[PDB]
């Protein structure tokens, strides 16, 4: 397993505009189109995004464009940030691909602020780790998904995704 795979079940793949889980415009592999209601707004930035007008449409191959794109700047993202970096230098493989799943959902910022979850992390306190993250909005709002990071963090094994 490596973090595309992880990442694919996931997020699932969608070739047509549609609202994610907190009612936003998205397509593909999890791609953020706009936190805009409007769905003009969304198809716009689509066709920003793949360079062709899309008609709130696109392909496989694009759809696996952005998320490549995605996952790159998810990676870039958390070297470049300075409460990320450390736990992440910190981290084994398998780990690694979870708090990149974390960063791909909520965004730097919003991991950035688990303050207390990363101190465990980054001491290597698996159980309490997994206790704290548990208690936040995103797991009670994804809770599958984010048991299955969980266990991730927990176990440092993809148990959780076979
Ligand atoms: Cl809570
Ligand atoms: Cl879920």
């Amino acid at each position: 397993m490596n973090i595309f795979e992880m990442l694919r079940i996931d997020e699932g793949l969608r070739l047509k505009i549609y609202k994610d889980t907190e009612g936003y415009y998205t397509i593909g592999i999890g791609h953020l189109l706009t936190k805009s209601p409007s769905l003009n707004a969304a198809k716009s930035e689509l066709d920003k995004a793949i360079g062709r007008n899309c008609n709130g449409v696109i392909t496989k191959d694009e759809a696996e464009k952005l998320f490549n794109q995605d996952v790159d700047a998810a990676v870039r993202g958390i070297l470049r940030n300075a409460k990320l970096k450390p736990v992440y230098d910190s981290l084994d493989a398998v780990r690694r691909c979870a708090l990149i799943n974390m960063v791909f959902q909520m965004g730097e910022t919003g991991v950035a602020g688990f303050t207390n979850s990363l101190r465990m992390l980054q001491q290597k306190r698996w159980d309490e780790a997994a206790v704290n993250l548990a208690k936040s909005r995103w797991y009670n709002q994804t809770p599958n998904r984010a048991k299955r990071v969980i266990t991730t963090f927990r176990t440092g094994t993809w148990d959780a995704y076979k």
